[PDB]
């Protein structure tokens, strides 16, 4: 064997379905490795994580970790063309990202399998020896300190800081994570550090072998991907850093015993019970915490949320383990609060402690934990395969974590019983280590401390000890039951045989005036699963604001009623969805192909013949109510959504919806049901491991549910239409705008409608598209830092598309020269780019269309976008791959001429300005002075509406 | 003195507001004449009747004196040219017609008041040299045939000569009034028969000046007019011929007491009661007829069609006394049956005899009579302004009844109260002379007769003698009371003063969510009138094919509601239109502003309160489905309908209407009622003798009390969807094919859509259409006799616009459409060929025509409404778009045929509906393209653009 491989891992435990093929490994210089060999891979893929996060930021440079993650991209020793990577990634069919926590910078990528040499050196480089050019520190901070802006306004991070800000100073804990222009630029310079420096030295410093693990994932025999990797990775160093350890816990004695009130952004009630607790992480073999969240967090009868949900109080809760880092964890229970709830907090708790009373009482399941053993070993057992990108990336992280040839078993199986360790960490939840959170509007003037960070407005109080005393005391509740032995567990597993009659594709199976079905029986993944999927047409869902608002708040109330029957169910693999659309409803029913007709028939059964509850119904329209007003505090794209309202035909708006809303009043939503229901036509689409006679049975059923509680009757072939595109005229440009009440910052959506899809004027389209992604991406955020949120590609919509820029900006929207500057750049870059260079991309958008799906849902998407798309083209990739393989230079210039470009004979242009709050480089084009959009409906009617798209 | 005249009248009586000035004189050969100088008309009109009609037919050619109508207009001598007459008049414009009863021929144009003198003197000439061309009767023999080929499938036609066939055949009143082709080539040409001389032998005998009236109305002062017509009609001949009389009844005393079961067309339910009565036309100064007519008519508290609709049996009743001829009339009692009242007739004739009894019982009644005289007085005092060829044509009609002095007056006022007459007449309406029609598709093969001219199905049977008995035994049934005083009689007739801030057109005057008034104030026309129109918008109305049938239902149960107690007040001339549509409701409330507001108020409380009787659901839905079914035995021409079906966004079909319409349950209309009203938005114009406070409270009214009972509430602004029209191609021609399986002739109409309405895009659509418009008829019919229904013009529809034809036509369509290309390149050849002079002729005639003034309130209301329901709000239109049509050019319009209209136009867009019959030389046609066959509407409509919609001004 090689010098410079310490060890060698074999076997790697693995799913017994699972034709992938895994060696793991430890270097010379101590980085573990898993390599993974896929002969049939389209993409490879490569990850590597440093055991190095946010925690170890210098105290006097907050988020220096962070910053250095995003600089590693912007050049290196080998490859210093700035962005010779992501021009690599994107001419290969690829992409790359990263992210930073308190312990790990994970940095991951994809490739066409045919390049991941390539890729893979361009990437190993990041850790020899990055430049952290001094221009570019100087440019890319901006992109950082948009990102924090971004986060100022959005309420999970502020009350993530929050925590962090109200536990020990001294722990490293409290740390900003993010880092912004001030710490990371304005107070080093003040400070008279210099920040490349400290880059290096923190790179220097920690980028050390002993700390790194890397999988790498492609085509390749195991051991070509050895030589490969140890070509690549043999040469960082190791100077063997200590791995961090935390072990004294942020919130000490001082800490616990707190109450905090909170004022939030979006009008949001929720109460955030927290208890600190050891690092759990040791005990992952018997996994006390899951065992105890499991209990907590169910949903089922007898359950804390259900007696919490019955009075009133609550709508949600989730809880269970909170990740720390090593040494120092959390458990939760937060719920959100209803009306009432929020006048009832103490009880609410009170409550909460009863629960835990009632697990004490008890003891520790043992059939609670086989139960939870068994699904996991079936969840693994048959686990769908994964896509490589975010499979490297997961693996690269917990090789931190476990022996390699455990990496792939240890997140999912759960293997001794320890009811001395369940009790160890149930001791540790009670009365007096609690910390408790409240946000609400309500708080709204009566705080007077401000967190640093983020400017959260917030108060802090000691709970009172006749509070904390009351708690102690909390006895059992008849209410509080343990769930009863999960019935949908699938027990039946075999995989049918493939029929004669069977398709490649899906085929139209029934054609009646009631439904039609597509079906198709699974021919790639032998897994036993089905994928069900119904549209439900009725004008009635979506012909007026009063009417989505029943349509929605229908099915809410009824998702909420089923939800308790449910809950077992997905937990079980299971699972279902179920919302309004703009023709009707949507359901699917996904999992093990099992216990699944029997909630499918429970769905329909109940929504033909539900009891709304008085109680329920008023709670729901409340919180929905709350949630169409909560818009007001998206972020500025934002924009999106204007450029939505004015593109289609129809469109209600926020502020219509929320009219409308006061006006739905039980009796006309009761009325309303059957109503829904009386007519209907049912697009269905039956995948997986059922057959075509099984499917028949399935369809079958549906129909005869609702024909029997709810009338139902076929509804017209006349009264069944799409919507349509608005016509922009030829050379004309539209501009509408708005502020944003909430970010300072601004946004804007810039749209290029260029015709009906076709195969011809989708590939024109999706190809210009490939070629100036990542220019587009490097000129407007990269090079000129507009914003760390810029976007380019497709738009897709009513059976029309064009191209579409988004962009987020501290900038005005001149957001827009900048976006005319580059696509002259763009017309200058395809004149000047070489027939080697353009048959590059050709070859990108091909691998990337062609690219296989890996799970069985990954595929009925694909027919799921055929179908509700009523194009029907199920060999689509096929034909437009082969016919964009014959598109030259030439081509795309002139269908830049003619569609895209300042003076384009065809130029169609609108352009949405979110304004924010409060409102060298290459040469623009002067614009012609656009028709300002005064009023939405009043701009779609003086226009033309496209025609509908023909089914292919 | 004056040789030509033999007598000036005296005054004639007129209302006081009245501002046309009259002189009534009769010539010195025989011919009445009335003259009307309206100085400030637009238009100028003349109409002249004569005494006889297809009663004086030969025996032996029927329809004769029809087709003698028809041919005056294809020549005389002074002016031979073919089409001289309606040329001149389309050139200066004008219009004209004619038609022919049992004992007049009636014959009547208008024109450019201007042109009164010209349109006159080649008028006169009908009368003195026509020339019948032996090439025109020949070719004008087949509009005939047309017009009766229509005639023949239609109900009404049918039982019209069905009564005229069971009477006396011996008798003048069997005759067979239009003639075809049959009677009037082929029959006479068999016989021998020279038609040129039959017809020029006609006219010698009868257009006789002793049996002429004429009326002639201008701006010309009163002695202008009297030189004039001295001047034209002085050398019309005086033959001394005897007017006809019919002095025996066609029904005899042998052709009474008979039923009759006649086989319809239509899925229709009726019943025809019918007794024969002297004539009753001398005793106009106190109409013993009508009063009756008035009374067993009813439809207040305690009526005759008030009970027959009470126990479920009828739906509506008419009866009275219909005119006959010289000689003759009848009294007819005619009700409509509901499914139950088939099975009931003789029950129903019963409680027809009680009511008769009660009348006989009770009297008559002076203080009846005396309401009758009022309502009377008051209508002619008030009338609205007549169009002047209405007018004079309706004058020259009654000429001939009445003494010059009160020909204005005779068929308003009331003067003797005859008990006696009432009672005599009375006395005949019993049942040993009763004729009864059942007409019922339950009569199908059990029929044993067939009416020659029409082909009707139908059996013939003496009424069993103790059902006579029966009926004669009627004793009073309590449920019938003569009706009360009439309350809505209006009393109040003040014109209110011209308001200090009043404009020339309507003013928004209110601009809220729930509604947008539109006010304006009469001043112009000065009766105590005023119009009242609104739009409820509701999506919900037309959302899908169900909803639209609620909506049509709901409506429908209010109406017939309401019917009892609104009756009162259409009598006091006040009435309302109420009906559905395709954006929510409309609702017309018109005529004596008095009462106006009681009316309205007690509407929109029962809209909105209302209580759906379980039986009268069930009725009225039976009768809907009828109808709906029925729509396959309306015309060829069909072709309307599925253009406005292929064309507009969003339609149901009938078929689809039909369907739906079982899901209708009770229960599922009293759900939708009150959804409806839940939202709404308001468009009212207020138009009239009513002040902008009087007004500003009348809407509020109308929004208060839906606010009050339908707790009702504004619609969002975006909720207020006009539809759109779809976009066609340039240079794409689809063609829809569709039959009509009752009618054997087929239908066409062609579409040229063009672009949006706008200032310009309409003129050059307008001018083009009016250039066209009489060479189209002249061509299509006249020279080619493609079929009696030749109709061109725009055609406008949710803002967008075009050029149509529609013809009704023995030839199959794609034949037509050969025809109609072929009149086209002869119509761009004849612009190329016109002299500018001919062209500014058009463009005049057009300008008068859109020029014309409204004549009445109604009209004018009309114009605004138009402007309003539209959404163009383009008050002034007619002086911007005449304005800009003064601009036009030759050039400009042989651009506009050549880029839209040619047959290889780069931008031509045309649709075609062929819809073929139920069985299914001349200038060069162009070759043209190959059609796509429209196969699935909705698909069709799914493959194309929309048109924007128009934006308001
Ligand atoms: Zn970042
Ligand atoms: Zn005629």
């Amino acid at each position: 064997n090689n010098p410079a491989i310490k060890r060698i891992g074999n076997h790697i435990t693995k799913s017994p379905e699972d034709k992938r093929e895994y060696r793991g490994l430890e270097l010379a210089n101590g980085i573990k490795v898993l390599l993974i060999s896929d002969p049939t891979t389209d993409k490879s893929s490569a990850a590597l994580d440093v055991h190095i996060g946010s925690l170890s930021d210098p105290p006097n440079i907050a988020g220096l970790s962070h910053f250095l993650e995003h600089m590693l991209f912007l050049g290196t020793k080998k490859y210093p063309k700035e962005n010779e990577y992501s021009q690599f990634l994107s001419e290969h069919a690829g992409s790359s990202n990263a992210f930073t926590s308190g312990e790990h910078t994970n940095y991951y990528f994809d490739v066409s399998h045919e390049h991941l040499e390539g890729a893979l050196d361009r990437f190993a480089q990041f850790f020899l020896s990055p430049l952290f050019d001094e221009s570019a520190k100087d440019r890319e901070v901006n992109a950082v300190d948009s990102e924090h802006e971004k986060n100022v306004m959005n309420d999970a991070w502020r009350l993530f800081q929050l925590e962090k800000a109200t536990g020990n100073p001294k722990h490293p804990f409290s740390k900003f994570g993010t880092g912004n222009k001030y710490t990371l630029e304005t107070r080093p310079n003040q400070e008279g550090i210099d920040v490349r420096q400290e880059l290096l030295k923190f790179h220097s410093a920690y980028y050390s072998s002993n700390l790194m693990a890397v999988v790498v994932l492609g085509r390749e025999s195991l051991d070509d991907l050895t030589n490969l990797v140890v070509k690549l990775f043999s040469e960082v160093e190791n100077k063997n850093v200590p791995l961090p350890e935390f072990p004294e816990h942020p919130f000490q004695e001082e800490h616990l015993k707190q109450l905090y009130k909170i004022v939030p952004i979006k009008d949001i009630r929720n109460l955030y019970v927290t208890f600190p607790i050891p690092d759990l992480q040791k005990y992952y073999k018997s996994n006390p915490g899951h065992y105890l969240g499991h209990l907590i967090g169910h949903e089922g009868p007898g359950s804390l949320l259900s007696e919490l949900k019955s009075k009133g109080w609550v709508n949600t809760l989730v809880g269970g383990q909170k990740e720390g880092a090593r040494g120092f964890m959390f458990f939760i229970i937060n719920v959100d609060l209803t009306e009432e709830g929020l006048l009832h907090v103490e009880d609410i708790i009170l409550h909460m402690f009863q629960y835990i009373q009632k697990l004490r009482a008890e003891g520790p399941q043992e059939w609670v934990f086989q139960e939870l053993k068994d699904l996991n070993a079936v969840a693994f057992r048959f686990k769908d395969k994964e896509r490589p990108r975010g499979y490297t990336s997961k693996i690269a992280g917990i090789l931190h974590y476990y022996p390699l040839e455990e990496v792939l078993t240890a997140e999912y199986l759960l293997e001794e019983f320890r009811p001395d360790l369940i009790e160890m960490v149930l001791d540790k939840l009670r009365p007096e280590n609690v910390r408790v959170a409240i946000v609400s509007k309500s708080f709204e003037g009566k705080t007077d401390r401000t967190e640093e960070w983020y400017g959260t407005q917030y108060k802090q109080e000691a709970i009172p000890d006749e509070v904390i005393k009351k708690w102690q005391n909390a006895d059992l509740n008849g209410k509080f039951k343990l769930p009863t032995k999960n019935e949908f567990i699938p027990t039946n597993f075999e995989i049918l045989p493939l029929e004669k009659e069977a398709t490649p594709y899906p085929a139209l199976i029934k054609d009646t005036a009631m439904s039609k079905l597509w079906f198709k029986q699974d021919d790639k993944f032998f897994l036993p699963k089905a994928n069900l999927n119904f549209e439900f047409f009725s004008p009635f869902a979506y012909v007026d604001p009063l009417h989505s608002n029943m349509a929605y708040l229908y099915l809410e109330l009824l998702k909420d009623s089923l939800n308790e029957y449910a809950y077992a169910a997905e937990l079980a693999g299971l699972s279902y969805d179920l919302q309004n659309t703009i023709y009707g409803m949507y359901l699917s029913v996904k999992g093990y192909n099992d216990k699944q007709p029997i909630l499918l028939k429970k769905i329909i059964e109940k929504m033909a013949t539900f009891e709304i509850d008085e109680k329920r119904f008023e709670i729901i329209k409340e919180a929905y109510m709350r949630s169409l007003n909560n818009f007001r505090a998206e972020q500025p794209h934002h924009a999106m959504y204007y450029l939505r309202l004015l593109m289609t035909e129809v469109a209600w708006t926020k502020d219509e919806l929320k009219e409308a809303l006061d006006d739905v009043t039980l009796p006309r939503l009761k009325a309303f049901i059957p109503q829904l229901l009386s007519r209907l036509h049912i697009e269905a689409l039956l995948h997986g491991n059922i057959t075509k006679q099984a499917a028949l049975g399935i369809m079958q059923m549906v129909e005869d549910t609702l024909i029997e509680h709810a009338h139902t009757k076929p509804l017209l072939p006349s009264q069944l239409v799409r919507y349509r595109e608005v016509q922009l005229p030829d050379r004309g440009w539209f501009v509408y705008q708005q502020r944003n009440e909430v970010h300072n910052n601004s946004g804007i959506e810039i749209y290029y409608q260029t015709d009906m899809q076709s195969t011809s004027e989708n590939m024109f389209l999706e190809l210009f598209a490939q070629i100036i992604s990542e220019p587009a991406f490097n000129t407007l955020r990269t090079k000129e830092q507009l914003g760390y949120i810029v976007f380019s590609g497709p738009r897709r919509a009513n059976g029309i598309q064009g191209l579409r820029f988004i962009i987020q900006s501290e900038k005005p929207p001149y957001l827009e020269s900048r976006v005319e500057a580059f696509l002259i750049t763009m017309e200058k870059s395809i004149e000047d780019m070489t027939e080697e260079a353009f048959q590059k991309h050709i070859q990108a958008l091909a691998i990337r269309r062609l690219d296989k799906p890996k799970k069985l849902s990954a595929e009925s998407a694909k027919y799921w976008g055929e179908i509700i798309s009523q194009q029907y083209n199920f060999d689509r990739d096929n034909t437009e791959v082969a016919y964009l393989k014959t598109l030259t230079k030439e081509d795309i210039i002139k269908f830049y001429k003619e569609m895209l470009a300042v003076d384009a004979p065809r130029r169609h242009k609108v352009s949405v300005h979110v304004l924010a709050r409060e409102m060298n480089l290459s040469q623009a084009p002067a614009l012609p002075q656009p028709e300002v959009i005064q009023n939405m409906t009043e701009f779609k009617r003086g226009l033309p509406l496209f025609p509908l798209v023909k089914p292919h």
